[PDB]
């Protein structure tokens, strides 16, 4: 009908999971004109032309879209290997976010992945409790923009230097790291990336699972099929290390893995594979049979070698592989101060203190500034480098 | 400006049907980005080769959804432009009758000449007055532009100044009418340039519409423009114009007033006052009107006629209509006992049509066949950009 194209079409240019919808249709002009304004391709005719004919309209659009100078930066309180995440305050709504940078030139030098889609999916759909929330994302011709939730209480890392952690401590993180990991399952995900390093804590000191670069969609049989290794040396699954081409054929139970190697940290004070050497800690994992040993010291309950051990062993017999439920059904999670379809509404064994919006007492001093990052070489020809990063904009439709 | 004002600014941008970034222009430069770049040479690129997979089974929806040539039924030719014919056809679902504009794509390039059909497409479509032929729908491919307008079924000037001896009543009706036409053009600020037969059509009431605005101009601060180009039909063309081989005058709008004062000489006499073999000798003719404007042995034009065809030909310093529209209005060739000027267009036209059907198509004479092959692009090996001039066209209605 005449009218079911005219709403079809509608239906495409709001959804906010259309590849064409207006943050992708206003991206796509975006990256046009970005891409084009260059003398040795103002040559062209055509080119001289378009641009000059949407100059006055160009630098409306980008006046209105949401961009970088829109927020005050306050303080840079984390480094990621692509780009600095600052705390900020947007300067109109005086909101607080904490604002995640992606160099674009850096990325396409060499990073096969595109990684941020997955990233970017998750934080802004989720709408879990467990995963930290993506509210805007937007982009210009230098770096990818994703504006999340601020953490004020600090990574699992902080706070295991600070404290000797008690093993009341070590089974509320690690039940909420399994009900966040199950969460992210749910949605059809192997996070493969599982480490302290990841997990913040939020105003309340309840934990949440930061960054997901590494996480991707699981098949009909629920497994994943890789060629090359992903993830951390020392929370690296032995399945995972080992995958090749021969095979590499690997299940959700990597995870959980690494979710052993947390506790067992939490409560030794150790990687469960450390070694003189990064390589060294290769081969202690691959041996995980004869390396696997506890330390000689009365405070580790037998529940929690138990577990450990349970979740440190080989695919086929390590705990979890038939269902996230037969973790919580063990018996180091017995505890009498919390259920677990409860445990996020309980009190938090570290609660911060906090003394503004911006209190960043949790997170260690870094440096700031660091000159200016060089970005992608003045095209001689059309090169079209912003065509890769069409589309990750969040901003005009958003999910409600 | 508030955040909340920020965002809705640029929200309803998206549904201005004025505005450049309109949805339907945004969704036309990625439409227009995947040909100019679906060539296997440019496909090494892998940022391109990257962009144009992703959008593969989207971009081929999109062109399947949007208002597409056959959605149309043609029933017949009906006109014939510079850069493509126009034809009277039906909408297969809405089953409502147009006169389609195809305007070919790879023609305007090559005559250097792809950017005048904005100025046409902003008045069809905006304009909204009854002297102006209105534009309903405007979509494209990769080879013509499409202009879906309302048909006019009553033919044009030309057909009727051949088929009858035009009376002086007549004559003064269809002047007055030309000069509320441009004056409404005049409104909106444009300069028509191009005031002629072939661009007047009459209605299904026999009233007259200016179709056609392929030479329309916006008028700087003194409400003038500076322009140069070449010279298309000099019959009807006026000196100033002329003399601005180059881009060294500075013309106004009693250019077209002079075009009018050619049009109502034409029905009288019966044919165009300056005519030569040659074209040169048109030219020649227009510079020393001075001298070559005459009227034949035989007093069947009247005084006032004389009068107002002399007003209008005559320098531009002089002419009459420099000094607004309303000493135009004045003149005493229209003093007639027949209509007012405020309610003239509800007057009963000299010249009813009878019409048989919602197409027929009788008022327009049967169109030859152009039978040349339309040429192609060739295959680019850079970024050639032969979509970019032609982005922003596509144009719906509610
Ligand atoms: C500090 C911080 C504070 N608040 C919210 C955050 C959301 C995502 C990532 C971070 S982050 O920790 O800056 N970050 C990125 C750097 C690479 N290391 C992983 C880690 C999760 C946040
Ligand atoms: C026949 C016709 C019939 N109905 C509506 C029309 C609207 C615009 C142009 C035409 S048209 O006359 O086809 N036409 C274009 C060809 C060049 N000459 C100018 C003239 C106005 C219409």
């Amino acid at each position: 009908s005449f009218e079911t194209r005219f709403e079809k079409m509608d239906n495409l240019l709001r959804d906010p999971k259309s590849e064409v919808n207006s943050d992708c249709l206003l991206d796509g002009l975006d990256a046009l004109v970005y891409d084009l304004d260059f003398p040795a391709l103002r040559k062209n005719k055509n080119i001289d032309n378009f641009l000059s004919r949407y100059k006055d309209t160009i630098n409306k659009i980008r006046d209105l879209r949401m961009k970088a100078e829109d927020y005050e930066v306050v303080k840079v309180i984390g480094r990621g290997a692509f780009g600095e995440v600052q705390l900020v305050r947007h300067k109109s709504t005086r909101k607080v976010y904490a604002m995640k940078l992606l160099s674009k030139f850096e990325m396409i030098k060499r990073s096969d992945s595109a990684f941020f889609w997955e990233e970017r999916d998750i934080m802004a759909f989720a709408n879990s409790p467990w995963v930290v929330q993506l509210f805007y994302a937007f982009q210009d011709d230098r770096y990818l923009y994703m504006v999340m939730e601020y953490m004020p209480g600090g990574d699992l890392v902080n706070l295991m230097s600070n404290y000797d952690v008690p093993e009341k401590w070590a089974r509320f993180y690690t039940a909420e790291v399994v009900l966040a990991l199950d969460a992210i399952h749910s949605m059809g995900f192997i996070h493969r990336d599982v480490k302290p390093d990841n997990m913040l804590l939020d105003k309340s000191g309840h934990l949440k699972l930061a960054d997901f670069g590494t996480c991707m969609k699981m098949n009909k049989e629920g497994m994943v099929r890789c060629d090359t290794a992903v993830g951390t040396p020392d929370y690296i699954s032995p399945e995972v290390l080992k995958s090749q081409g021969g095979d590499g054929y690997y299940g959700r139970e990597c995870d959980w893995w690494s979710v052993g190697v947390f506790l067992y940290e939490m409560l030794v004070g150790d990687t469960p594979f450390y070694a003189d050497s990064l390589v060294g800690t290769y081969s202690k994992i691959m041996n995980h049979k004869n390396s696997l040993t506890f330390p000689d010291d009365n405070d580790i309950s037998k529940e929690a070698k138990n577990l450990i051990c349970a979740f440190l062993t080989d695919r086929e017999v390590r705990l979890g592989r038939n269902g996230v439920e037969e973790i919580k059904r063990h018996l180091f999670f017995k505890n009498d101060q919390w259920a677990w379809e409860t445990l996020r509404d309980t009190v938090a064994p570290v609660v911060p203190d906090l003394s503004s919006d911006i209190d960043t007492s949790n997170f260690d001093d870094l440096e700031e500034d660091k000159g200016e990052e060089e970005t992608f070489p003045i095209p001689k020809a059309f090169v079209g480098n912003q065509l890769p990063f069409v589309g990750f904009t969040y901003y005009s439709n958003r999910r409600y």
